[PDB]
């Protein structure tokens, strides 16, 4: 727990919440409580159109917050389950790598730069396209491939 | 096509030629010629220290040349067959994305700089270690993990 914290339902981990920026961020759809009491407690607003729970991060934590960036060329990235490939616009995984309960992890660049936040996916066959939250064109979007499942 | 070449040997491809810098670059154990008429004629120079063969590129093929950088930061850089990861120092796929005839692929970052050549490969179970020639700053570096082979 540095920049990502767990997300808990009735004891169970739902997701994830990261700071990113001056922001904290959680999928609105992950149900539950960020297991840190700083965060836990803060002002956070819904978005249904970016799925995104937002609160200013903490004076005290300001500097323990994920880099970003909005340039993503085409290419692979990272997340904590491994390669994340993002070509044709769309962020794809092997198809397991990710599962119900990944919601909130972010996907990142070499330089640790976070480039999009993790909402869910759609399995193709033997890849699973990846919904996400990010910037295209410097504006905030949320990305949804066909057929996609919350994580 | 553009900066990769196929080698050929008795009409098979064997490996690639890649354009890098001001050199065009060639796996030296890789049998054949370049098939490329204003690249086979080229003045080759080979390195057993590096198993490269090198040549300086034409000049009215300078600018087809990718760059090439030192810089490694661990995570996920880009080849023909997929990701290829980068971590504690050593280059790595998935089993079965790689085989002989991959000799001479560069490995890119998002920039399209190049990282790395391929050698051959080390199937280590899940995952296979490449050998590669690579970069640091004014200096190329053989790297080869045990029990690689030649691809
Ligand atoms: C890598 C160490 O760093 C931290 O490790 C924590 C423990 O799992 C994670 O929760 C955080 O995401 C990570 O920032
Ligand atoms: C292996 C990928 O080959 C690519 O082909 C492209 C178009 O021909 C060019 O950018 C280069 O030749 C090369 O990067």
């Amino acid at each position: 727990n540095d920049c990502i914290f767990e997300v808990k339902h009735e004891g169970k981990v739902t997701g994830y919440a990261c700071l990113v920026g001056d922001k904290v961020m959680k999928p609105a759809h992950v149900k539950g409580t960020i297991d840190n009491a700083d965060l836990a407690k803060l002002a956070f607003k819904r978005s249904s159109k970016y799925d995104l729970e937002c609160a200013q991060i903490p004076v005290h934590m300001k500097s323990d917050a994920s880099k970003f960036t909005h340039e993503k060329p085409e290419g692979y990235y990272n997340w904590h389950h491994g390669a994340v490939q993002y070509s044709g616009g769309r962020f794809t995984i092997p198809t397991g790598a990710g599962k119900p309960g990944d919601s909130g992890r972010p996907i990142f660049d070499n330089k640790g730069r976070v480039v999009a936040i993790v909402l869910g996916g759609a399995n193709e066959g033997a890849r699973t396209a990846l919904s996400v939250v990010t910037w295209n064109k410097d504006i905030v979007t949320k990305i949804t491939p066909e057929g996609a499942e919350e994580w």
